[PDB]
């Protein structure tokens, strides 16, 4: 119906996600994925029978928290249909193989699975189980793989099931390698190293990236999902202005359980003394338009219109900031 | 009655361990570490409870598997022993503050802890419910540290309850970094920074070393337990051809259990293909040896007599080749 209709623009930055969130009854990480599986040929060149795909995308979706604002399955989604767009980016055109795109695009529908809607940091300063299964260290994104991968094992659940020993091992490096590049706290060393990389790069006479090892490629599909975790702000302004909306409800739900423990209240978690607009500006000058601009480089001039919008949407919301 | 005697070499490198654990009754682990604790004035210096420690330690000794006959108790306890000795050389007098070597100790205590006897790789190949818990990053030492902190929270057994948060914290780091760095997967990229370290090592007129901040201390720390947990072919022979014994039981019962499901033998794990005393040699000349030639480099020259016992039971081993 109109579902159909919106998913037509799968294959572009900007998709509705949200209206397909509605329209299928709340189910866009299925949807989308299985659009995306079918659009890209995978079930066909892996084998993957279509009844295992649903019943496991059902799954994983359910396994995303309903009550938590930001870090749910539309969230998932969202990633998912990001990093679809980025991996046909004119400059990697033929660059990965189809393993490789199906452990990017498998990443991301997996990358936040079972997220409690609070911080590493919080779960590390609150003592919780999870910090002290994982060690302090990447905490949330250890759990998100360990989950991930853990409901495969559910009846008609094993999507992978048809890849030879070699591609399931392969694959499961590579979506570990990917999942584990989202912890934030592993930005900047990303960043200066993908700067570093942009600095050496090489390209054919066609101008698509020569990837020649598995540490470049892994870093570029590293830093791929993180460029498309991290793609709100480079989004048409009426679907970023609802991924803000969630994040800081999500904040302040952290802030809130903070201050009933007593604790200093995070930064941008305090709902009575945040300011939206200079957390948002702080975010794209700091985090956002630092990575995307680095990215841009990379893939010259294949994101420059991605680039265009985070910049006009940084200029629309500090334009209400009083300045000097 | 004669284990007192034999805990008189709780300072000694070649403490009598076996002798220990059958002598306390199989309770080598809490013995060393109580033993060790009052020693160095830790139940005073952090208010722990003594019935806290004795029940924490035994709780932990539990959780190690009397079954598994090389990584279990008795390891536990030696590795403490051996970085309890470690912590004392004279190139290191007051270089750690008392919760530094509170940390090295605890975490030389809980670094093997829950141990199935079989690799990280094995837990891999096979997609052990451990491995996909831990994203076969680290498997066994990232479980290590899970029990060992877990443990603590079972009745009278917080032997932190007294420090304050901030140290708590300090310490749990510290025990992170260092049971991490006994993963032998990190042993060259460890050893290829201990050696930088030495190059550079600043020390004061009377040799003693001076570490300028937490990068400093923790690499020291790390490398030492890591000395510590590699330390079996540098103890007096008899130890040493104990612990031989050991490795190659745990090893063999791994091959066994690759055998039988049909995969590729592990390295050494083969009963039927082995050559015990040739691979005591390689692992002395390939690991142990550059590890602590490396360490008694730091340490100048505290650790020549280790040295020299290294090179003795090499050729033992050597002159033992069938
Ligand atoms: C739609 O907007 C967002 C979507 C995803 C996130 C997000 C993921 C992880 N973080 C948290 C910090 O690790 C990074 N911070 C950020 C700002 O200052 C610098 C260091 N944030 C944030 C978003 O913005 C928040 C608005 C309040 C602050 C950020
Ligand atoms: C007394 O000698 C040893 C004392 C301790 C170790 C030791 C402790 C932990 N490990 C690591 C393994 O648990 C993992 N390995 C990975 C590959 O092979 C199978 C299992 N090894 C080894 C010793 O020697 C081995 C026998 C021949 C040389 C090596
Ligand atoms: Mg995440
Ligand atoms: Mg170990
Ligand atoms: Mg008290
Ligand atoms: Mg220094
Ligand atoms: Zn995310
Ligand atoms: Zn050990």
């Amino acid at each position: 119906d109109v579902l159909a209709k919106e998913l037509e623009d799968v294959n572009k930055w900007g998709l509705h996600v949200f209206r397909i969130a509605e329209l299928s009854g709340n189910r866009p990480l299925t949807v989308i994925m299985h659009t995306i599986f079918q659009e890209r040929d995978l079930l066909k060149t892996f084998k993957i029978p279509v009844d295992t795909l649903i019943t496991y995308l059902m799954t994983l979706e359910d396994h995303y928290h309903a009550d938590v604002a930001y870090h749910n399955n539309i969230h998932a989604a969202d990633v998912v249909q990001s990093t679809h767009v980025l991996l046909s980016t004119p400059a990697l055109e033929a660059v990965f193989t189809d393993l490789e795109i199906l452990a990017a695009i498998f990443a991301s529908a997996i990358h936040d699975v079972d997220h409690p809607g609070v911080s590493n940091q919080f779960l590390i300063n609150t003592n919780s189980e999870l910090a002290l299964m994982y060690n302090d260290s990447s905490v949330l994104e250890n759990h998100h793989l360990a989950v991930g991968f853990k409901l495969l094992q559910e009846e008609n659940c094993d999507i992978f099931q048809n890849l030879t020993k070699k591609q399931r091992q392969s694959l499961r490096k590579m979506v570990i390698d990917i999942v584990l590049a989202t912890d934030m706290s592993k930005h900047m060393n990303l960043l200066a190293d993908l700067k570093t990389m942009v600095e050496t790069k090489k390209v054919t006479s066609s101008g698509v990236l020569l990837l020649d090892n598995y540490s470049d490629r892994i870093q570029v599909l590293q830093n791929m999902v993180h460029c498309a975790d991290l793609s709100n702000p480079t989004k048409p302004l009426q679907l970023y202005r609802q991924w803000t909306d969630r994040i800081m409800e999500e904040f302040f739900r952290q802030g809130d359980r903070e201050r009933e423990r007593g604790m200093e209240i995070s930064p941008m978690c305090d709902k009575h003394n945040a300011s939206v607009e200079k957390s948002q500006v702080g975010f794209i000058d700091y985090i956002v338009h630092p990575l995307w601009e680095t990215w841009a480089d990379l893939v010259h001039p294949d994101a420059q219109d991605i680039l265009d919008t985070l910049e006009d949407n940084r200029e629309w919301y500090q334009s209400t900031i009083p300045q000097a």
